[PDB]
Parts: C-alpha cells; sequence; structure tokens
C-alpha cells in the first residue's frame, strides 16, 4: 500500500510542507487571472466625443440627456441646441478612477460593447480547453513536468496579452493563458495528493479553498495600486516567472512513476524525501524488489457515466449542480460595478464572505447532511440574486449585502459540490465522476459571460437567468441520496443496494 511507503519515508514531513506549499502558492494569482477583468475591462463614464471641426453652447448642446439626466453614452445631436446619431468621433472616458482599461483602449463600447463578455469568454474557454488539453499531457509527460510548462506560458501569455496591440491579440492571448492557468489548479491538487497520505486528502482540498479565498484579497490590493491595464495585467503575469525557476526543483510523484511502470524512477524519488526528511535509514531500506511487493495490488470510462442507467441519473443531477453553481458565480462576482460602491471595496468584501462562508458550510454539512447543506446553499443564492434584480439599484446597501450573502451561498456550493461528489460516486468512477463535474463548471463559466451580453435588449434578464438557475438546481438536489453516515460506495452495485 502506497500510503505505508508515504508513511515509512516520513509522512507529513519536511518536504511534504515545502512542495505543498510552493506548488499552492500560484493559487493566490489564480483568483486575480480568473476575475481580471473587472478591473482590466472596467466601464467608465462615456459619451460622444463632439466633432472635431464644431467650437466648444458647449459640450451640454451636443450631448442629448437620458431619464436620469446623464448624458447619453453613445448618442449625440447632429447640430448644436433634435437629429441623434452615434459616435462617430469616438468616445471620451474619464479616467478619474480607471486610466485606461481594454474598454477605453479600443472602445469597447455600445454597439462593440459585447466584445468586453467575449474576452472573458474566450478566457474561460482557455480554461475549459487547459483542463482538457493538459489534463491528457499530464498523464504522459508528468505532472512536475507540465508544471514547469504552465509556469512558463502563464508567464509567457500574460505578458503577451499585456502588451497586445489590438484587440484580437489580447483575446488569443488570455484563451492561452487560461490554458495553462486551468491545469495549474488542476496539476496543483493531483500533485499535492500524490505526496500526501490519504488521511490528509481533505485538508489539501480545504487548504486550496483557502488559498483561493485569500487570492481575491491580493488582487484588490493590487489593482488599487497598478489601475492601468497593461501594468496591472503584466504585474499579475511575472510572478509565474520566478515561479517557473524554481519549479525545476520539485520532485515528480511517486505514484504517477509507478503507474507508468518505472520502479527506479519512482525508488529514487522515494528516496529522495526520506533524504530530506530524516529519515535516510527507512530510504535506504527501500529497494525495487520492495515497491514491486508493496504496490502489487494497487497496480471505469467516462463514456460509463452514461451507460449504466443508475450512474446516469448521478451524472445528470450533480451536473446541474456542477453547472448551476459556476454558472452563477460567475455571473456574480464578474458584475462588481453595478452595486454603486467602489469596485475594489465590493472585492475585498467577496472575499472576506468566503472566510465564514465555507466555516458555515462544514457546520450544516456535518449537522444537517450534506443535501440539505446542498439545497440551502443553493436555493438562497438564487433567492438573493433573484431579489437583487428585482430591487432598484438606488438601495446600493440593500443590494451589495444580498450579492455578497448570495456569492458566500455560492462559495459555500462550491465546498459542499467537492465534497457531495466524493462521497456519491463508486470508487471505480469517483475520479472520473469529479472531472467531469469540474468540467460542467468551467462550461458554466463559459456561458454565463455569453448571458451577461443579454443585458443589451434587457437590462434585468442576466439576473433573472442567474438567479432562476440555482434554483432549479436545489430541486434537481432532491433526488440524490444522503451520504452523510454513510458508507463509501465502492461498485455499480452498492449504489443499486442503497437505494434498494
Ligand atoms: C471546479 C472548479 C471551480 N471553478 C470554476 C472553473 C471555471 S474555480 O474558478 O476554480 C473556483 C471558484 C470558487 C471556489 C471557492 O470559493 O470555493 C473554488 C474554485
Amino acid at each position: 500500500a502506497f500510503n505505508d511507503l508515504l508513511k515509512q519515508v516520513g509522512g507529513v514531513g519536511r518536504f511534504q510542507l515545502i512542495q505543498v506549499t510552493m506548488v499552492v502558492a500560484p493559487l493566490l494569482l489564480m483568483a486575480s487571472h480568473n476575475t481580471l477583468q473587472n478591473f482590466t475591462a472596467a466601464i467608465p463614464p462615456h459619451h460622444c466625443r463632439p466633432p472635431a471641426n464644431a467650437n466648444l453652447g458647449g459640450l451640454e448642446a451636443w450631448l442629448p440627456l437620458d431619464k436620469q439626466g446623464q448624458p447619453e453614452s453613445c448618442l449625440r445631436f447632429t447640430s448644436p441646441q433634435r437629429v441623434t446619431e452615434p459616435c462617430i468621433d469616438g468616445w471620451v472616458y474619464d479616467n478619474s478612477t480607471f486610466p485606461s482599461t481594454i474598454v477605453t483602449e479600443w472602445n469597447l463600447v455600445c454597439s462593440h460593447r459585447a466584445f468586453r463578455q467575449l474576452a472573458q469568454s474566450l478566457y474561460m474557454v482557455g480554461v475549459l480547453l487547459g483542463a482538457m488539453v493538459f489534463g491528457y499531457l499530464a498523464d504522459r509527460l508528468g505532472r512536475r513536468k507540465v508544471l514547469i510548462l504552465n509556469y512558463l506560458q502563464t508567464a509567457v501569455s500574460g505578458t503577451c496579452a499585456a502588451y497586445a496591440p489590438n484587440y484580437t491579440v489580447y483575446c488569443v492571448f488570455r484563451l492561452l493563458s487560461g490554458m495553462s492557468l486551468a491545469s495549474i489548479a488542476i496539476n496543483c491538487m493531483t500533485l499535492n495528493v500524490e505526496w500526501m497520505p490519504i488521511h490528509t486528502r481533505a485538508y489539501v482540498g480545504t487548504l486550496i479553498g483557502y488559498v483561493y479565498s485569500l487570492g481575491q484579497f491580493l488582487l484588490a490590493g493590487i489593482a488599487y495600486a497598478v489601475p492601468h491595464w497593461r501594468h496591472l495585467q503584466l504585474v499579475v503575469s511575472v510572478p509565474f516567472f520566478i515561479a517557473f525557476i524554481y519549479s525545476w526543483f520539485f520532485i515528480e510523484s511517486a505514484r504517477w512513476y509507478s503507474s507508468s511502470g518505472r520502479l527506479d524512477l519512482t525508488l529514487r524519488a522515494l528516496q529522495r524525501v526520506a533524504r530530506i526528511n530524516g529519515k535516510q535509514e527507512e530510504g535506504a531500506k527501500l529497494s525495487i524488489e520492495v515497491l514491486r511487493t508493496s504496490l502489487q495490488k494497487e497496480l471505469a470510462s467516462a463514456m460509463e457515466l452514461l451507460r449504466c442507467p443508475t450512474l446516469r441519473h448521478l451524472f445528470l443531477c450533480l451536473s446541474m449542480l456542477w453547472f448551476a453553481t459556476s454558472f452563477a458565480y460567475y455571473g456574480l462576482v464578474m458584475d462588481l460595478q453595478g452595486f454603486g460602491v467602489s469596485m475594489y471595496l465590493i472585492q475585498v468584501i467577496f472575499g472576506a464572505v468566503d472566510l465564514p462562508a465555507k466555516f458555515v458550510c462544514f457546520l450544516v454539512i456535518n449537522s444537517m447532511g450534506r443535501r440539505p447543506a446542498q439545497m440551502a446553499s443553493l436555493l438562497l443564492a438564487g433567492i438573493c440574486i433573484l431579489v437583487n434584480g428585482i430591487i432598484p439599484k438606488s438601495h446600493t446597501i440593500i443590494r451589495t449585502s444580498l450579492a455578497v450573502l448570495g456569492k458566500g451561498c455560492l462559495a459555500s456550493s462550491f465546498n459542499c459540490i467537492f465534497l457531495y461528489t466524493g462521497e456519491l460516486y463508486p470508487t471505480v468512477i469517483r475520479q472520473t465522476g469529479l472531472g467531469m463535474g469540474s468540467t460542467m463548471a468551467r462550461v458554466g463559466s463559459i456561458v454565463s459571460p455569453l448571458v451577461s451580453m443579454t443585458a443589451e435588449f434587457y437590462p434585468s434578464m442576466p439576473l433573472f437567468i442567474f438567479g432562476a438557475v440555482p434554483v432549479v438546481a436545489s430541486a434537481v438536489t432532491a433526488l440524490l441520496p444522503e451520504t452523510l453516515g454513510q458508507p463509501l460506495p465502492d461498485t455499480v452495485q452498492d449504489l443499486k443496494s442503497r437505494s434498494r
């Protein structure tokens, strides 16, 4: 049993802590890269630029007013003061708060403001692609080698996106940066669990969710001192150059080495760690024959989830839970400008509510159960988003509190759905089901920017859609069975026995 070798070579020793911390460090900037468009693509107030030949009645005579008493964003009078025409001569952007964003740089306003959501959608497309493309590559080149490439790719793509000359190049490199960063998080949990004892896997999963939470604090601080979008994009990308330098000293997972049929590589990795842990004597006792004897016992397809009728309803129901959680999450954390409060304050509060929300989730999970915790978190998040759309924008304090509560509930749902998925699937398909569930989360983060484009015609439509989906997801949770206090299933037969 590989757990016995891990315990023999040191268990949770110096090497485990060092490698875990080094590997989990990029998760701090993971959130910054995920939600950078809140600050690099912020929309400042804008209006039609008056004609160059005309002399500034003044500016107020050239801009028609709206119902709220503000100049129209993309309408100007043909003659000074009533025929209105779009901004042929460009827009004038208020630089009091945002000196320059991709919206002001390339005029992604009005007839072109849908390009702002397309850039975020394309970045999440790379995140989905990186999960699938680099997931297969990790199983061939190893988790360490792929992590070295991902640090280089993120630094190069992030720097290149900062120096992008036009919109097309920015979208391509944002997609490329997402590909490596998606596998950075995936290979961070994979490489960590293979070097850590089975009884401490829950700590790794909890820690990764934590490091993502303090990553939201970092983005608000970084974006505050670095308001320019080109500098902000570059600043959050150059640390991966440093991570690339020290990633050469990582130790490849010994479990993967055995799966590749290379026991000599497995033995050297185990002996090297025991040197670090201070157990050279036990490491010297290990031999190639001993590894074969211990790992002999250790040594289904993704289409099985759609073939077995019992597994079908588990895969379908869990997919909606994964989709709706991420679909509503990214439709809410990527709309920080509508609450009437400073965006840096909202980002700080959004990351601050994560800590009590996950703490409350563990209390509810252990007390009432996984299913009531999943229903309550999704239903409350859906209700909070729905009420947010109904309430007028003038209630900045009330609307912010509902968004913060909804964000906390959605973050609560993310923690519960990860634990719920592990205890639902049998051990034969537990890893495949977890990967497929995370895939649907990435799909939800792709469709969410597309739904946000519907604010062109119906301003309240995205909020209604972002809120209605979690409500339906809470209903579909009732079909799932409660797993609190129940033994973990091993085969498909255990699933039928529990249902019967
Ligand atoms: C399975 C990946 C989920 N994600 C969506 C991918 C597009 S995620 O962005 O990486 C994320 C979000 C929030 C939390 C949390 O606060 O618990 C953790 C992870």
